[PDB]
């Protein structure tokens, strides 16, 4: 079974996940309580367990860096490639470092003052914006994204599109394709799957690779961090 | 100086107090975050520290057990003195294990109601109320207390004085004893001095040997803590 200290937390209102490699003879057991993630160091001597975060010399939080790589990390990885599978639009380097996802409509000033802020960044090639356009706004939503989506070069034209604020003048389709109006669908279910019900909904990797989100206007802290700044 | 993995917690906004005797070849370091005290505990190979709480086999919280008895314990068994040094009237068997101090004023509803909810405890001889009466609701407060204070049996007078609500009859001095006019000071200055602004203003001491407070009418809750129940 379990070590009486440990078995004392897990009454506390702890689940145990695994056990894990402690430094100096310490067993470690890494487990939750509610949502948060959290360790627990059985002593050498074994009749005692601290609940709490250890730290190396660096002053580096290992217990921070164990949870979110166990606990936080994987989740958000799977949404990430789900992202990155999908048919968005570029703007910036194809090999910008940073990479922001962005959901975007035709109609959400918003997302064009997002598009403004995000400028500096974009062309210092430090940061790539990839774009999931969906139509969820307006009632001419759906036919203006698709209207975008089915042009010449569909990345530009949202470009000009976000620059112009909308003015832009093009052949509206006759028909949307199929295509144009799965990946409108599929952008719309992942949004969904995200619990994203706010236009712009972004989504950036922190330095310790999690998944991180943002909805509506960034402030200045925000758009920072999401900016890799 | 100081273990690098603990500077890296101090550096954290943590201040230590002292070093300890931790189980199983670890040191402990006691300290502050803000009003909060922590416990953090060196690794056996000395290049880790975990800031956390330590459990034993019968599921003690150790360190809040030291916390306890280090950082809060202290300063109110001082305060618990003073109070046992004043001139209160008493409520019940003087050898009554529970002891349970009160601001009272001759003009204050949940004074009298309070004394209402207590009279089970008392009775049972579990608990004995130390009033320290004061003279600040009212105009005719301290001149009330006063006669309280003043007559052949101020602690049976107290009594009745609650039970009847008020209508008592008794002499009023003509002169308030100067000893009398003291004890009102005293008790008022001890009263501020615990920044009770409320009367009835309780307190008792906790199973933890630590000074506990309430103010008001306590809620049934508070009120089976406060009688040790």
């Amino acid at each position: 079974e379990l070590p009486a200290p440990v078995k004392a937390i897990e009454k506390q209102g702890i689940t145990i996940i695994k056990t894990f490699d402690a430094p100096g003879g310490m067993k470690g057991y890494l487990g939750k309580y509610q949502d948060m993630g959290v360790t627990i160091y059985l002593t050498p001597d074994g009749k005692h367990a601290i609940s709490g975060y250890m730290y190396n010399e660096k002053g580096e939080n290992l217990s921070n860096t164990l949870i979110e790589k166990e606990i936080y990390a994987p989740a958000g990885r799977e949404m990430w490639q789900r992202m990155e599978q999908s048919h968005w639009l570029l703007d910036g380097k194809k090999d910008a470092p940073v990479i922001v996802y962005v959901f975007a409509d035709p109609f959400c000033p918003y997302c064009k003052q997002f598009w403004q802020q995000a400028r500096p960044w974009v062309d210092s090639g430090k940061v790539q914006l990839r774009t999931l356009l969906v139509g969820v706004i307006k009632p001419e939503s759906p036919a203006t994204a698709a209207a975008i989506l089915a042009s010449k070069d569909p990345a530009k034209t949202w470009q000009q599109y976000e620059a112009s604020g909308g003015k832009l003048k093009l052949n509206v389709p006759a028909n949307v394709s199929t295509e144009q109006m799965k990946v409108l669908s599929d952008n719309e279910k992942l949004m969904d799957d995200l619990g994203a019900n706010v236009t712009p909904a972004i989504y950036y990797m922190s330095k310790e690779n999690t998944l991180q989100q943002a909805m509506g206007l960034p402030d200045q802290k925000t758009l920072n961090i999401i900016m890799g700044n």
